[PDB]
């Protein structure tokens, strides 16, 4: 579920996301359609692919289990679905950390009237 | 996708999803897990077990074809998955609308510490 994913993401930004990646770009959070702004929204936009992959569950409630073994993240889950949900938020979180260097708060808040452009493709 | 749901939610409500819901109690927006706070979050945590209902798409992701006709929401697609995207959308935007009455700044910018307890179940 996304407060699980921003426990990921806390640790590997040390940023909140419901002030930041919640919001962030055409992709992070709240979107989806647009062009991916950045490389911080591409980690989200992939994300979303890696999402639309997954079975049959819905990746947003979907509670999984994972542990922090050191700074690695770790899924626990048996279940296929909760599994796969659990992976594309690792990945995801991954991506988030390594490109926190660039993350730029001028793409908070963005809207349908900045995310007009034809949306990326999977 | 969640910006053409936010077009819907802005004609109901008359708020900027951005601003508003997108950060919005357990399940509104950013979320997943805990009680919903309220209605307004009642509305988010039903339109998310009716997204676990749709098929093959990426809700987040999937644009669909709508229009406002007078003030109605009217779906238009024939694709199966888009058009249950849309419908998931067009009554959760509704439901919003009912409830911005009640709907309480105080519950913006939730996070996993607000949303401890049990989900909600579909």
């Amino acid at each position: 579920n996304l407060f699980q994913f921003g426990d990921m993401i806390l640790q590997k930004t040390g940023k909140e996301a419901v002030h930041s990646y919640a919001i962030y770009g055409c992709y992070c959070g709240w979107g989806g359609q647009g062009r991916a702004q950045d490389a911080t929204d591409r980690c989200c936009f992939a994300q979303d692919c890696c999402y639309g992959r997954v079975n049959d569950c819905n990746p947003k409630t979907a509670t999984y289990t994972y542990s922090f073994e050191n700074g690695d993240i770790v899924c626990g889950d048996n279940d296929l679905c909760l599994r796969a949900v659990c992976e594309c938020d690792r990945a995801a979180a991954i991506c988030l950390g390594e490109n926190v260097n660039t993350y730029d708060k001028n793409y908070e808040y963005y809207s349908i009237s900045h995310c007009t452009e034809e949306s990326e493709q999977c």
